[PDB]
């Protein structure tokens, strides 16, 4: 249970983005029909007035909290995989438009799942913006909890892989476009019943063999990590 406050851009906090730059939900439930028009960007899903300005090479760095702003961020149950997506504007997420900028599942090292290392992070991850058209994007946060990922939700729907999704409205104002944007996967409709990690059990499988849902993160993405930039606590 985990929503977006707001982002950094470069480190530097640009404020509370609930309703204004985030389409965000009611409140912190999960999404769990894979079918839904709600895996595009949530329960909410509507043009918010403000649209966060960046530059191609900037760091973009996503802000998670459970009830208040750097809380416990999301329950350590939680255990599951992180991918950011972007899609130009103009398609309001729907067609074949989201391309994947960021994956993180299990780090083998530290024995860590994403939400484990997302916690740590006070909730912030970030990707850096890509040379891509300058113009109006939508970037899409996905937190997948696995804590009932054994059972399919179209099976079973008081179990199934949780997702928390997040659109942020992100303008580009300086970028050469010299990576323009490759063709994207629907959502709703990449992730389906068969799809690799949708079902899982975090208990009995290794998480060493846990393989995300594609699509692969596109070779125009210029990085990105789960790691705080910034401390909400000094404002
Ligand atoms: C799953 O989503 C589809 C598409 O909106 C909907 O028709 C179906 O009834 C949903 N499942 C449940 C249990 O609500
Ligand atoms: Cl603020
Ligand atoms: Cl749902
Ligand atoms: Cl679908
Ligand atoms: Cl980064
Ligand atoms: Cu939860």
């Amino acid at each position: 249970h985990t929503l977006v406050w707001g982002v950094w851009v470069n480190g530097v906090d640009q404020g509370d983005g609930r309703n204004i730059y985030i389409r965000s939900p009611p409140n912190n439930n999960p999404v769990k029909n894979l079918t839904s028009p709600d895996m595009t960007c949530n329960v909410d899903n509507r043009v918010v007035p403000k649209s966060v300005p960046v530059n191609a090479g900037d760091t973009l760095t996503f802000e998670w909290y459970h009830n208040t702003r750097d809380d416990d961020i999301i329950a350590s149950s939680h255990h599951g995989p992180i991918a950011v997506y972007i899609a130009p504007a103009a398609s309001n997420g729907q067609g074949n438009v989201w391309v994947k900028l960021f994956e993180d599942a299990y780090n083998v090292t530290n024995s860590t799942w994403a939400v484990d290392r997302l916690i740590t992070a006070h909730g912030q991850h970030s990707v850096v913006v890509p040379h891509v058209a300058p113009g109006d994007y939508l970037f899409r946060a996905e937190i997948i909890a696995l804590h009932e990922a054994d059972s399919l939700y179209s099976q079973n729907p008081i179990r199934g892989a949780q997702f928390y999704i997040s659109c942020a409205q992100i303008t580009i104002n300086s970028s050469d476009d010299s990576t323009p944007l490759p063709a994207g996967v629907p959502f709703p409709g990449a992730y389906t019943d068969s799809t690799p990690g949708i079902q899982f059990n975090i208990y009995t499988t290794p998480a060493t063999s846990y393989v995300a849902p594609p699509p692969s993160v596109w070779s125009g993405a210029l990085g990105g990590s789960i790691a705080q930039v910034g401390d909400a606590s000094l404002e």
